């Protein structure tokens, strides 16, 4: 029993974190096989951030413009290239701690673990969601750029995020491990801001199923809803519209608890309209949206507490 | 910016997790140097849990009654002894991944990271507090016994918890790494229940200082309080009494934000009496008590957003 915002064990990723220095500028990088990946803003001075031409900044560097430190070991850079908003540094040594890995581009609403790093040293791990507005509500200080997000499946690390920026509202923006930003953001100083965000409906439904699995039914009711009537309520409360694909994804949870998806939707409509009236769900007074249906199945018992 | 329930990176502990089997009974153990530590209930059948005499159950075992599996490697047991509610197994191999470590007995209100394990395989990591009632609000399923809690300080792992039991209210009980239970609990079937719990006052004050560091002052007020007048309010709301020692611990946070501790206490008295009136603090609608003053300093900027 219990339900916590659980991260994946971080060891497989800790063994891949290094420090990358170009002159006075330092941040973190990810060392897989004989390549180091890092934010391309490592080649900038603070003043270069105002309006950098990365092509122009990079052609002015050599291999030896870059220092890579792995623990107390200097790695020699033997090649370099830009890939979208990342630099790829070829190094003289393959990382002997390289796990089985993949690079994946996650979708909005999906969750991942972040390993917060400073100076190539891991400091902490926590679980995030990719918001609908393509930001993450992380916890990062200056020096955290190049920190990575990931999932683990059967000893394979799926890297999905590399940290680049804190936006003016204190949320975070970054790239996949091909250096494409999540959302409309750019690695230069502009008036860019986080767009309006929405609650991840699918995740709130998954977490209601988690509270039932764990033995709580108080918020259920005798009503059902149509998807259209649910979505008129969602629009009012700044919830993502629910789709048939979302209903289908909730099938396994529905089957484990014997609660039809649209009957769970009816419960959520009533929670949104009426509020929680001093009650909690899995220890929370608000409707949590940072657990996917997959996260609930990973963490909860396969046996409902009936 | 941001504030998250952050765990310590788990790698140093992942490298120490093994599986311990005595007949049909399996759980996790911790492999440091040439010793494996695990809950002594590994020597029980399910029926033995009703009223086990561990001295009597153990004298009936040999070294070869115990199988220890580290990945796909069988470790041979060459000695065994009971230490309070743990078994200590001597093995033929020193763990080459043993980190610098210590065993510490933490105090109520202090936090640690849990590495949830099944069959000697780590599955997840999350941060907990030791409740005043000597339980943790973990997330554990059957098979999780022998999972450990820890802190990390400068590459030294301080082990503080080993998982033994889920109590009837779905919270968790365990031991230090000398096998002494936290709280009044015993490793046998009794009517034992979690005692009444209280909110960790010190931690709520630390988290209010975190919200100020991160740039939020909305809940502050022009009042001050005495420690006695604060504690009459604490008694009413099931908060731990605040002590002078707690005031002294908050000195560094007070100094960083320029808010006197008793002025922060006055803010908390007003939040308890009036509620949050639809507002949030660091994204929360409730007063969070699972961050210590040390956790706030670790995670937050050394520079207040003034
Ligand atoms: O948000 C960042 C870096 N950040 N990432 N999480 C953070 C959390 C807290 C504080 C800062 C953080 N920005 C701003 C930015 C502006 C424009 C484009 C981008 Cl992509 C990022 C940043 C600021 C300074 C520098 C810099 C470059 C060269 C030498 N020295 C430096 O400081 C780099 C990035
Ligand atoms: O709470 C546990 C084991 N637990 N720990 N977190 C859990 C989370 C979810 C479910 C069970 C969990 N109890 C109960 C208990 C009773 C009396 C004393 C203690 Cl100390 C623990 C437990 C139940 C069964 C067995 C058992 C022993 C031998 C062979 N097979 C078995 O199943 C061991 C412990």
């Amino acid at each position: 029993s219990g339900f916590r915002k659980m991260a994946f064990p971080s060891g497989k990723v800790e063994g891949c974190m290094v420090q990358v220095t170009c002159g006075t500028t330092t941040l973190n990088g990810l060392w897989l096989d004989d390549t180091v990946y890092c934010p391309r803003h490592v080649i900038c001075t603070a003043e270069d951030m105002l309006n950098p031409n990365y092509e122009d900044l990079l052609i002015r560097k050599s291999n030896h413009s870059f220092l890579v430190q792995a623990g107390n070991v200097q790695l020699r850079v033997i090649g370099h290239s830009m890939q979208n908003c990342l630099l790829r540094l070829k190094v003289d040594t393959s990382n002997p701690k390289t796990p089985k890995y993949k690079f994946v581009r996650i979708q909005p609403g999906q969750t991942f673990s972040v390993l917060a790093c400073y100076n190539g040293s891991p400091s902490g791990v926590y679980q995030c969601a990719m918001r609908p507005n393509h930001t993450i509500k992380g916890s990062f200080l200056n020096g955290s750029c190049g920190s990575v997000g990931f999932n683990i499946d059967y000893d394979c690390v799926s890297f999905c995020y590399m940290h680049h920026m804190e936006l003016p509202t204190g949320v975070h923006a970054g790239t996949d491990l091909e250096g494409k930003f999540y959302g409309p953001f750019v690695d230069r100083q502009t008036a860019q801001a986080a767009g309006t965000d929405t609650t991840i409906t699918l995740n709130v439904l998954a977490w209601l199923y988690a509270a039932v699995i764990n033995g709580d039914r108080w918020f259920l009711n005798r009503f059902t809803t149509t998807l259209n009537d649910f979505n008129l309520v969602a629009m009012k409360y700044n919830y993502e519209p629910l789709t048939q694909d979302h209903v289908d994804i909730l099938g396994p949870l529905s089957a484990q608890t014997g609660i039809a998806v649209l009957d769970m939707c009816a419960a959520l409509k009533e929670l949104l309209q009426n509020g929680m009236n001093g009650r909690t769900i899995l220890g929370s007074t608000i409707l949590e949206d940072e657990f996917t249906p997959f996260d609930v199945v990973r963490q909860c018992s396969g046996v409902t507490f009936q």
